[PDB]
């Protein structure tokens, strides 16, 4: 646990630039992980 009493974030890459394209997003659900933008290409989340 964090020592504030409350612990949430509140930044806008929870829904900014999303995972739009299934060519992007089925290679992470074969890990499980998640799609994500970067500046130009496709991530997924790391493990």
């Amino acid at each position: 646990k964090i020592k504030s009493g409350w612990e949430r974030l509140t930044s806008e890459s929870e829904y900014a630039c999303p995972a739009i394209d299934k060519f992007c997003e089925d290679h992470c659900a074969a890990k499980k992980a998640v799609g994500k933008c970067d500046d130009f290409k496709c991530n997924c989340i790391k493990l």
